[PDB]
RNA sequence: GAAGACGGUCGAACUUGACUAUCUAGAGGAAGUAAAAGUCGUAACAAGGUUUCCGUAGGUGAACCUGCGGAAGGAUCAUUA
């Protein structure tokens, strides 16, 4: 069950790095309030629907979420599935 | 009238602690600095779209936010009842 990410850049720079696999059971405040306060980027939590509850961090955060995912306790080091936007 | 010699005084030096001053090694740790063309936010240059800033306290990814009392170096030297 790979925690998909997706990024989504609007402007030449207006980015949002989601987080798709974090079961809701997790601290709706940890996952992401551990992220923002980390590499330092605007996280959040939407119910995207082609996916089903994903975490928008703000940024092209695809080298970072390899890492903010070898890190805090949600999924696992093989689950890794990056298809940067 | 010598060596020696009784006991003393000065007391170098030596051994061990204390004291004071000056200098200097150090795993690592945490500041500040440069600084600067990087990353994430917009905190307070045009009222910067939340006027700004001071003292102070708590709190926040991060710039910062907020209360309480100040200041204009403000966006009012005026208010015409």
């Amino acid at each position: 069950d790979y925690i998909h990410i997706r990024i989504q850049q609007r402007n030449g720079r207006k980015t949002l790095t989601t987080v798709q696999g974090i079961a809701d059971d997790y601290d709706k405040k940890k996952l992401v309030k551990a992220f923002k306060k980390k590499f330092a980027c605007n996280g959040t939590v939407i119910e995207h629907p082609e996916y089903g509850e994903v975490i928008q961090l703000q940024g092209d955060q695809r080298k970072n979420i390899c890492q903010f995912l070898v890190e805090i306790g949600l999924a696992k080091d093989d689950q890794l599935k990056v298809h940067g936007f």
